């Protein structure tokens, strides 16, 4: 149908909105922490902690085939990167930090998509 069509092209557009986002945040981890999965060759245990891991790369894979239905979605996923390291990775840690500063700088990008979704519908 029509609709299918332009359903389609607002998903489409959506996903264009929200790879420009995931570059924004993943320039504000500029030591690469996120990028990838947590490898269970290195740290074999990382499933008894965290249920739904989560990292860059997957985001992208997951975005790439347009599973982002909308940006709370996406945003799941991005807090999840956060808040698995901030309780895998004690307080002192440069990996908890990492985590902080992302989490705080992210927000301003993801304050400003909200209205774009919003406003763009």
């Amino acid at each position: 149908s029509m609709e299918q069509v332009a359903m389609e092209l607002r998903l489409t557009e959506l996903t264009r909105l929200l790879r420009s986002v995931l570059d924004q945040l993943q320039d504000k981890d500029p030591a690469r922490i996120f990028a990838q999965p947590v490898s269970l060759k290195e740290v074999p245990d990382y499933l008894d902690h965290i249920k739904h891991p989560m990292d860059f790369a997957t985001m992208r894979k997951r975005l790439e085939a347009q599973g982002y239905k909308n940006l709370h979605e996406f945003e799941e996923d991005f807090d999840l990167i956060i808040d698995n390291c901030m309780k895998y990775n004690a307080r002192d840690t440069v990996f908890y930090r990492a985590a902080v500063r992302l989490r705080d700088q992210g927000g301003v990008v993801l304050r400003q998509a909200r209205r774009e979704v919003d406003s763009i519908g």
